[PDB]
């Protein structure tokens, strides 16, 4: 296991712990992981953090009615690059009509990048992932873990 | 002004905007600024961030009942080094008796370092600063600004 691989495992553990905490409490969240398509244009719309990842910071960011909670967190590798970021809204007809702006923003960025976006619904606590224009809903903890390890 | 001078003033504005936000809402806070005495031993007790300063991130860290709100933020080299850090509690018999652990921790670190620590009381929203073993209480925004500019 190289340092790079161990660091990736720590980041996935941090992300999965934060998502699970937020799902249980119905804390809405929108977390985009940059991949090979650069997302600088969207990172620059938010508040710069350039912070080391932790489950604790991810949770603190999304607490309702706080300065950082509204908009997307964008991660670059093992860092939280910015919070409260703008993402474009998808007009796909395959987004469940009951879903709100977080899910439409997630699918939107997924249509113009190869990023992976995780959404927690503030209505149900359900966890979904947007990738390549598709939204995959109602994920188990195990399924989320898988998708991140494969990414 | 020089890039170093403009960066210092931005940081002072970010700090004062956050302190004022938390004073109004009586959100307890503990923010230590490292000076010439290195504080690595204390930084290592918290959650690593190495994040850029913003008023928004400072506010989000100290939201009550969150992972990061318990303990001190330590700033170093114009970044937020870590949150939820341990600081030593003063045994000084000359701290106002109505004050609790946040203020004793601020005075305590100020007895063994040249650091400047800002405290917001969760009981009153009063703002105070610890330096050289003394606590300066009931500060206005202008008074805090002057201390930060003097530092
Ligand atoms: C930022 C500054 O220290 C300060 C801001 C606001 C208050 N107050 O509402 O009383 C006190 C002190
Ligand atoms: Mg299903």
């Amino acid at each position: 296991p190289t340092p790079v691989e161990e660091a990736q495992q720590k980041t996935i553990e941090a992300i999965t712990k934060a998502i699970n905490y937020m799902a249980k409490r119905r804390i809405g969240a929108l977390l985009t992981i940059e991949r090979d398509t650069g997302m600088g244009d969207y990172i620059e719309t938010g508040i710069p953090l350039n912070a080391k990842v932790s489950s604790e910071l991810l949770i603190n960011i999304f607490i309702p009615n706080t300065p950082l909670h509204d908009g997307a967190v964008i991660m670059k590798n093992n860092e939280i690059a910015a919070a409260a970021c703008y993402l474009p809204l998808s007009e796909s007809p395959f987004i469940s009509k009951e879903l709100g702006t977080r899910h439409r923003a997630a699918v939107g960025i997924s249509e113009v990048t190869d990023s992976l976006t995780i959404i927690v619904s503030e209505e149900t606590g359900g966890v979904s992932v947007a990738k390549n224009g598709d939204l995959h809903r109602e994920l188990t903890e195990e399924a989320l873990k898988e998708m991140l390890e494969a990414e």
